[PDB]
């Protein structure tokens, strides 16, 4: 079965990455923004084999106009933010859900919050500290999903693959 996943979410937030992990068990060497790329996978879920194709966007603002062409028959939107950018996560409901509800109205969401390795560390945690920021705690982030009608909310960590694999089983298991 044919299956289509669109990532969408604010630039550096790891989609990316978190596309890349998935499908090559390996994290990309450095940061070069998406303009768009074309991913797929083969998966077994619930006994059930699925062609998964993973569908990479803009986070940039820039590309507005650009990144609605990647939603028509769209079986699956994964909403992303990073555990460790606020900002990130008050645009989920700003922006990232609104434009995916304006094009695709039904379909499922699943919210992901990324970069879960990061949130008990010491750097990061201390320099959001001196902009009076916090890390996005899970109650937070599924409170959220709630706010935006997800039908899951998942934390992973591209980097460590933590919490990775169950993200795309689950975007698969709210189309099946
Ligand atoms: N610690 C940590 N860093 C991560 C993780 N995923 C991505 N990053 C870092 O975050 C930065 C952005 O990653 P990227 O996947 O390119 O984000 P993006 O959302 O695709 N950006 P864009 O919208 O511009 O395409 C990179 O420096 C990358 O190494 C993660 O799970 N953990
Ligand atoms: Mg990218």
């Amino acid at each position: 079965q044919a299956i289509k996943c669109v990532v969408v979410g604010d630039g550096a937030v790891g989609k990316t990455c978190l596309l890349i992990s998935y499908t090559t068990n390996a994290f990309p060497g450095e940061y070069i923004p998406t303009v768009f790329d074309n991913y797929s996978a083969n998966v077994m879920v619930d006994g059930k084999p699925v062609n998964l194709g993973l569908w990479d966007t803009a986070g940039q603002e820039d590309y507005d106009r650009l990144r609605p062409l990647s939603y028509p028959q769209t079986d699956v939107f994964l909403i992303c933010f990073s555990l460790v950018s606020p900002a990130s996560f008050e645009n989920v409901r700003a922006k990232w859900y609104p434009e995916v509800r304006h094009h695709c109205p039904n379909t499922p969401i699943i919210l992901v919050g990324t970069k879960l390795d990061l949130r008990d560390d010491k750097d990061t945690i201390e320099k959001l500290k001196e902009k009076k920021l916090t890390p996005i705690t899970y109650p937070q982030g599924l409170a959220m999903a709630k706010e935006i009608g997800a039908v899951k909310y998942l934390e992973c960590s591209a980097l460590t693959q933590r919490g990775l694999k169950t993200v795309f089983d689950e975007a698969i298991r709210a189309v099946l």
